[PDB]
């Protein structure tokens, strides 16, 4: 209907139409100094993520407050090595780790993030933040914290100099550039029907199920492997060059491309093939983000791999993902999700994969355009 906050904000209105590109708003010639008040008994904290002991603060905030399912059965558990992947990439800075302490005990009850990102966005290039990780305790909901945050990362972004943003979220809010929906692929079923993820269905036994869902040992691609330092370089021009055909997508540097690629276990898996005369035509991508699996007596977690980035010159993209799936079976990933974006949609159905529970929304602050297909959508976030 209306929105308290959102209405208030520098982007389009849910329902009309954009024919038209650029800044909802001009880029602020003086910035508000001192930091929004927050709630009496709270105080801001920029949260050093390179102390151990504040990192795991930060892991303890989300792993129990951070995205649920609707049902209420599945929370997202980001790990503290994850985070740090996450939130220092090249350009971060220590204030845009914002954090919203209890003023007695100290306890963490509040975080937003932005890290720098160049965005291309149809015919134009930002330097534009991604907004991430917002979360309030439990026991804050529904006092009205998180326009506070919002603002708060706004007025400290605004004072570097950057007036756009991007970012994901699951609810609908004004207005989304991009409506995605997650699909996900069974690696261990068995597993997945034990902790009412999936169903086994009527027309189908375990038996059957199992079979369904069973996957090759190794995959079959010719000369894949693990990313090296020496591959930073062609994983980097793959990457430019692949994401042109799309209308929403990140610009990234040679450094950035380490950062993202670069392989480091439990967080980022990067494959790349590398055929008979030693060239590097295509790179599959996937990052680890298991689940906490709430209520439940046996099983407490559920490892999932999450599709990143993949570029495909010389091996069919279907092939590509058939090798995917089949190295995240043997890492130990009990599902492999994957969005509808960029090329998605040519391999999903076609590799078992299942349509999930709710959008994923994508947005921009401060900029109009007209909205995309989710084939257009050439952005993955963490
Ligand atoms: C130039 C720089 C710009 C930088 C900033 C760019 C914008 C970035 C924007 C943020 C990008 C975040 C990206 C991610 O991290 S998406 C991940 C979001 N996190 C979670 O879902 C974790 C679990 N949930 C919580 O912690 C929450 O309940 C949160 C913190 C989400 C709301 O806390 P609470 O439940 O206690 O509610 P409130 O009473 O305080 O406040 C209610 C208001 O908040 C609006 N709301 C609710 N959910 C979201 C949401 N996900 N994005 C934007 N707005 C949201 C809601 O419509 C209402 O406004 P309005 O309806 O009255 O208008
Ligand atoms: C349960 O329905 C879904 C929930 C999620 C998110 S919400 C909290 C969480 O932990 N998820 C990761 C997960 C949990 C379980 C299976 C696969 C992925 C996603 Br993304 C897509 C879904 O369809």
């Amino acid at each position: 209907r209306s929105y308290q906050f959102w209405d208030t904000q520098p982007v389009p209105k849910l329902g009309e139409v954009v024919n038209t590109h650029g800044p909802v708003e001009p880029d602020k010639d003086n910035i508000r100094q001192e930091p929004y008040t927050l709630p009496q008994g709270f105080t801001w904290d920029a949260l050093d993520l390179g102390d151990r002991g504040v990192l795991k603060e930060l892991y303890t905030l989300l792993n129990e407050n951070y995205v649920e399912d609707d049902d209420n059965m599945f929370r997202f558990d980001y790990s503290p090595e994850f985070l740090l992947w996450a939130l220092r990439p090249p350009g971060w800075l220590p204030q845009w780790h914002c954090g919203v302490r209890v003023v007695s005990s100290r306890k963490l009850v509040g975080f937003i993030s932005a890290i720098p990102a160049n965005i291309h966005i149809y015919d134009t290039e930002k330097k534009m933040v991604e907004i991430n990780f917002l979360c309030v305790h439990k026991k804050l909901r529904s006092k009205r914290v998180a326009p506070v945050l919002i603002r708060e990362i706004t007025r400290r972004v605004h004072l570097e100099g950057i007036f756009q943003a991007v970012y994901t979220a699951g609810v609908v809010l004004p207005k989304p550039v991009g409506t995605c929906r997650y699909w996900h692929r069974s690696l261990n079923p068995r597993k997945l029907i034990e902790v009412k993820f999936s169903h086994l269905s009527r027309n189908m036994t375990m038996q059957r199920t199992m079979k369904l869902y069973r996957l090759p040992e190794t995959p079959k691609t010719a000369g894949l492997r693990p990313m090296e330092t020496k591959d930073i370089p062609v994983v980097h021009q793959l990457l430019t060059r692949y994401l042109k055909q799309f209308h929403l997508t990140p610009v990234m540097s040679q450094e950035e491309v380490e950062h993202w690629f670069y392989p480091q276990e439990n967080i980022i898996d990067t494959f790349v093939v590398e055929n008979a005369n030693g060239e590097v035509t295509d790179f599959l991508s996937f990052y680890t983000l298991p689940s906490t699996i709430m209520n439940h007596p046996t099983h407490k977690s559920l490892k999932a791999a999450y599709s990143f980035y993949n570029v495909h010159t010389q091996t069919p993209l279907l092939d590509l993902m058939s090798d995917a799936l089949v190295l995240a079976k043997m890492k130990g990933f009990d599902v492999f999700n994957a969005l509808d974006l960029m090329e998605n949609k040519t391999f999903l159905e076609k590799l078992k994969f299942g349509i999930g529970d709710g959008n994923l929304q994508y947005y921009l602050y401060n900029w109009k355009c007209p909205s995309m297909g989710a084939e257009k959508v050439g952005l993955v976030l963490q």
